[PDB]
RNA sequence: AAAA
RNA sequence: AAAA
């Protein structure tokens, strides 16, 4: 899914570093308009990221974009989520005037919000993933580094949210995995280049095959068979490698 | 797996016939001046690849027991499969019967009676053509691991596909078995519509047959930018699309079959 | 695609050095009016890089090019983008008149900008790149100079946005790069005289050929095939280098 | 690859139309005073370029069973193939029931004989120009790498042009194959309409078929200032230009194929 | 054939 | 044949 991120100057530092965790876990992640961007591929579009802080609210032109947000939203295209940078009770809540008050407190109060802080900066990152993806389907937990058996692998975990999807669930998907795989060793992208890539995770095998067959020619692909919790190969695009080996999970 | 035909061209006729069936199933067929670049004929062709070469596919006739030019490569074929590196099943084009056996000397007919009691063989007629192509293929296929069947040209829902069916014996296999499969499937595409090939050029290919997910994703993998290729999944029991190669086709979409 | 930039002789010393690396982005670039050369090539035209300084708004004859150049924008033939020289809070813009000040906020808020500072270069000048090449096809990366086991060579890096492109989309591009390579060793242009160069970066086979093709008896050419992850010369100009030779990566 | 021809006067009408037939397949086939400025007949040859020097088309007839000449150059062809440096193709004019052997030699009897059975020959026969044609254009091709078939010429969308089809054996190159290559198109490449050339003059030319992007790069950069190239992507399954060197054809545009 |  |  696409996911934007409204937010102030200020807040850059800790902006930068949920988008790139962000970016760890396969979501496209634009910051730089916004808001006729919005209209854009099907109806699950995307899902708005609000960074709320004290010296954000104070500015107009970073809540205009906001409001007709909730107005476009009130007929269902997007859905907002709220970050609060600093706890709800600190909140700066009296310089607004009636109008931006009672919008403010309908929002945090009709609407869930989860708290971002920067001490516990795991906790936080995993309430606000699981928050962001509480809607949706199958999930993409973030890419992981693990050498196996003295081969370098990465391996990219999905859990799927109950025990099925809709049989056409792959014809409303808006995740293509062609532009989430890197070009140069030096650019930084969520799938490592050149770098084997593995599948994990219970699904239909219909699932494997769209996730697998975009990598030819790109990286060589593992991926997992339960029946012996082990790993199996079957792109050869390393040296080295062949398809049939084995990786003792 | 691959298979290397020693015949005549008295019975070019039912060769031509047995090596499409062949190659409908996704085998690799080998006939006169055809490939490996190496010394070529047939019996330095033997050695190449892994321990699974090929089935030796020696068409026997009554007139093909003349020409010796035939009968010692047969010769040589057995004594390189004594050896274990490629395993012979021959093809009685007539009923065993009336092999003419008298025009042959004692040492000849002594070892084609060796070769036709030890070891098994397939009986065909031109008559019952379809039954003759199914024992032959079964025979091919017998001691080998997941079969092919041939591939079905099926019209479904209004959009034209091609299904390439495997089934697997038994319920299981090695963990290793991708290591020793003797099987790529990418040059069992044709790039033209008029060449002629296992698979049609463009046409849309769909995997059915229960197996395991990397024999799944191994098969599915080298068509990409080939064919747009669909999946049989069986817990609803309609094929699944993953590709979006060809005008109209979007990935997702449901074929109830 | 062109690019023209109208600008003062006051920050000249900086619209050289973004024109130069612009020119290393393989992007056609235009200075010395502007106004009537805008009606040029194909609907692709260009986009118009005017300069937002202080000491440039107080310019009027300067200030009517871009006027008549947004009054043709609306048409969609050319659009502008702004480059901000210091922050949008430090702008003159109270000694300028009532109806210049509106056209300024429109075209500053309507329509998005990009700041720049002389401090943090290359970030700024990403930037700016990065706002060229938003709205455009395939992406072109900055030549850059790499020795590759013992051999000299420049690399052409694009990137393509997404996945896929129009299939006649050759038709409509705006880029020949024939006018982009150096004739002699001291003149200085985007390809230098002689080297080698390598086209780099996943495409389809048909834009390979068309990037390679008219580069024939100008210099040796060089391409990568990630398949094992090499470079390969394909045309020998040059004494000590054949086709077929490989450079391990 | 280039490719010398071996003959008698009396087989020259089949002989002109075979080479033909496989210049139209983009192979050099080198003639009695035609090419080698650097040399003379046709033994001496063999010691130029690269180790792939060349294939011997030795045309074996009844009228070429003799021509004792003849003899000297085939025994010297055989004799430095037994080294390695050059393959022998021999082409049967003739079936090999007619053939006269009684009225050469034991020597060259038994040296026929040997050349015959170690080495794989092709049928040729009037009758069936194109199967038979078809027949030594594979024994060309089928110890090399990717291999070329004739140029067809085929007007599209009403646009002229020709395709130059290449297929590679297998599915994989040697990265470093383009080292050890003798192909190179400006050879090929005719100057003047009435000129006779594998690639006729200012006409479109297409390059199609799967293969590595270097491959595809490197065939088509010596066409610059010659002809307009077309290439052929699977995306969609259209011609695409990429050079406008004649009038009315830009590149970009699409051929429905 | 929903990690067989 | 969209870095095979
Ligand atoms: N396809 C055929 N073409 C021509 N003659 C044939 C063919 N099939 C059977 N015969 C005849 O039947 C006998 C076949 O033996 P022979 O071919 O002479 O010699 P070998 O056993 O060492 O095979 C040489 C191979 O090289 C070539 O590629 C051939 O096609 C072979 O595959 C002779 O009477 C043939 O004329
Ligand atoms: N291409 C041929 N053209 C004409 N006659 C030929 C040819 N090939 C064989 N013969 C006949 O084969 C017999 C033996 O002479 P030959 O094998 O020719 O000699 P060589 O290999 O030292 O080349 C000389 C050729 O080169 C010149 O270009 C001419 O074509 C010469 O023929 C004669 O009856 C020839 O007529």
């Amino acid at each position: 899914p696409q996911a934007f991120f409204s937010h102030n100057n200020k807040d850059k530092k800790i902006v930068l570093e949920v988008l790139e965790h962000l970016r760890q876990s396969l979501v496209a992640t634009w910051i730089d308009s916004l808001i006729q961007q919005i209209i854009a591929g099907i109806s699950k579009s995307q899902y708005f990221l609000a960074f709320l802080s004290n010296e954000y609210l104070k500015s107009d032109w970073c809540w205009d974009e906001l409001e007709q947000a909730y107005a476009l939203h009130q007929k269902g295209k997007v859905k907002i989520i709220p970050i609060l940078l600093t706890n709800r009770a600190q909140l700066d809540l009296n310089a607004l005037t009636d109008a931006r008050r009672n919008f403010l407190e309908s929002i945090l109060t009709r609407l869930k919000y989860v708290e971002f802080d920067p001490h516990n900066m795991t906790r936080s990152l995993g309430s606000v993933a699981e928050a962001l993806w509480q809607n949706e389907a199958v999930r993409f937990e973030p890419i992981r580094m693990i050498k196996v058996n003295g081969t370098e692998l990465q391996v990219v975990e999905f859990k799927i949210p109950g025990s099925n999807l809709p049989v056409d669930f792959l014809h409303h998907w808006d995740l293509k995995i062609e532009d989430f795989i890197a070009t140069s060793p030096n650019e930084q992208k969520p799938v490592k280049f050149d770098v084997p890539v593995a599948l994990y995770g219970p699904g239909p095998n219909w699932l494997y095959a769209f996730l697998t067959l975009p990598f030819k020619n790109r990286n060589t692909v593992f991926v997992f068979n339960s029946r012996t919790s082990e790993y199996i190969c079957v792109y050869s695009k390393s040296a080295g490698l062949a398809p049939g080996m084995v990786l003792k999970g």
